[PDB]
RNA sequence: UUUUGCU
């Protein structure tokens, strides 16, 4: 697969207060068990691979 | 809506 960094501006590293976002929870749903990158919420599958949905 | 969490 390609895989390129662009262009940056404003660098990222969100951390600041997160509740209590266990070792085991989910940063998405707010689960217990699963991780976000594991979150079956998300914009993953069944079939069509295109987050940020456009039509209502 | 929420990935603000090292492989
Ligand atoms: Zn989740």
């Amino acid at each position: 697969a390609t895989v390129v960094s662009g262009q940056k501006q404003d660098r990222q590293g969100g951390e600041r207060r997160r509740s209590q976002l266990d070792r085991d929870q989910c940063a998405y749903c707010k689960e217990k068990g699963h991780w976000a990158k594991d979150c079956p919420k998300k914009p993953r599958g069944p079939r069509g691979p295109r987050p940020q949905t456009s039509l209502l």
